[PDB]
């Protein structure tokens, strides 16, 4: 048997950044500064979003190396945004339209956007981490889903298969290819399981803005024009559930868990199209 339905807990206190690490636009003001700017970067622009990449999945890695039950989801907070800190780099969700914590911690029924507190993790929980970087100027952003323990079989297979369906979707980017082609292997592949892809919360374009008004569907719609170019940067980051699409988000604003309380799991790379194909950058 697995957990049952997760209830909010308490945030610790708001971790420090040393003023020498330059905060994104937005920290601490309602809105963000982002979702009109070019889709295709500069080489620039690039190099850093492979510092950035970098850093945010070393901060991934590390805090995944924690996942295991009697771990609250705050201790992997406190273990990016060190990790972050230490790098030089900003926590980009910390302050985000008031997001409070340095990473999401997605346990379980939750979508995305969990707010890491006093939960403990326990065994047969998958757990998301979703760190992002700023540094140079730049984001990136990258997620995974870890297994706490001895998941049951669904689960596991839920969190192996929506691994799969990212990487067979990253291994479709590429000059000239249509965007929708991401969504289209990711909800073909997922819907041979009787899974459901999660529509409302997409990828996105990522550079010198954390969401740049590129939208990435991880669901099929060809109607959709725009093709990959060389320069382009982008995460493609699905969410896929064993249960219903049907959602609701809690009182803190950000958490959403499924209606039904099934479990969905995720994974998350930022990518550059390059002139021959993809480049990741959020790797080790
Ligand atoms: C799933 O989550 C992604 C996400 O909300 N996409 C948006 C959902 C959406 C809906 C319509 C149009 C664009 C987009 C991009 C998001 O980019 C995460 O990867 C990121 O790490 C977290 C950012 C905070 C918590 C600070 C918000
Ligand atoms: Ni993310
Ligand atoms: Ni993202």
């Amino acid at each position: 048997p697995s957990r049952t339905a997760l209830s909010p807990g308490v945030l610790s206190p708001t971790r420090p950044v040393p003023n020498w690490i330059a905060r994104p636009e937005y920290v601490g003001k309602p809105a963000a500064q982002e979702g009109s700017e070019p889709w295709v970067q500069t080489p620039e622009v690039i190099e850093k979003m492979r510092v950035a990449g970098r850093i945010a999945a070393g901060a991934l890695a590390e805090a995944g190396k924690a996942v295991a039950p009697g771990v609250t989801t705050d201790e992997l907070d406190r273990i990016a945004h060190e990790y972050l800190v230490d790098n030089g780099a900003y926590p980009s969700t910390l302050g985000y339209k008031g997001f409070p914590k340095s990473c999401c911690t997605s346990l379980n029924e939750v979508i995305c956007h969990g707010i890491p507190d006093s939960t403990v993790i326990t065994d047969g929980d998958i757990v998301n981490i979703d760190v992002t970087a700023y540094i140079g100027g730049v984001h990136g952003d990258t997620n995974a889903t870890f297994p706490a323990g001895d998941v049951a079989d669904e689960h596991r297979l839920l969190v192996d298969r929506t691994r799969e369906a990212t990487m067979r979707a990253i291994n479709t980017v590429k000059p000239g290819r249509a965007l929708s082609v991401i969504g289209r292997v990711i909800e073909s592949y997922a819907n041979r399981f009787g899974y459901n892809v999660v529509r409302d919360f997409t990828g996105h374009g990522i550079g010198t803005t954390f969401h740049n008004g590129l939208v990435v569907l991880h669901y099929d719609q060809p109607a959709v024009e725009t093709i990959m170019q060389p320069g382009m940067t982008f995460t493609i980051e699905p969410m896929i559930n064993l249960g219903a699409l049907d959602y609701e988000i809690w009182d803190d604003g950000w958490t959403v868990v499924t209606k039904d309380r099934k479990w969905t799991a995720q994974f998350e790379h930022t990518l550059l199209v390059t002139d021959t194909g993809v480049e990741i950058l959020t790797c080790l």
